[PDB]
């Protein structure tokens, strides 16, 4: 949609899409996670997170390392750079960014943190 996307993590762990485009027009840029299904949050829960390609391996880790309890996102991990919380099925939850953080030229990959997720919930935001 117009500076926003509708993304989901469905109960086999995939995302609807694979590619998010952001335009360099928008100032602000919305993702709005859904999750279809009923498999429950400790079971398949799913999150959005952003970082650069170089980061993602170590933001993963991380987060897997730190839990259920803090949604597996190691807390102010300053490379995530936007993030919604985890959510079970029939959850929903946005977030909106600063399209300004995203640097011209450099590589991001958005994913599920998540334990298992990233290998198939990953995919790449461009800022054209
Ligand atoms: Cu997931």
């Amino acid at each position: 949609a117009e500076c926003s996307v509708d993304i989901q993590g469905n109960d086999q762990m995939q995302f609807n899409t694979n590619a998010i485009t952001v335009d360099k027009s928008c100032k602000q840029f919305t993702v709005n996670l859904s999750h279809p299904g009923n498999l429950p949050k400790n079971v398949m829960g799913h999150n959005w997170v952003l970082s650069t390609a170089a980061d993602m391996q170590g933001v993963v880790t991380d987060g897997m390392a730190s839990g259920l309890d803090k949604d597996y996102l190691k807390p102010d991990d300053s490379r995530v750079i936007a993030h919604t919380k985890l959510i079970g099925s029939g959850e929903k939850d946005s977030v909106t960014f600063d399209v300004s953080k995203l640097k011209e030229g450099e590589q991001y990959m958005f994913f599920c943190t998540f334990p298992g997720h990233s290998a198939l919930e990953k995919g790449t935001l461009t800022l054209k």
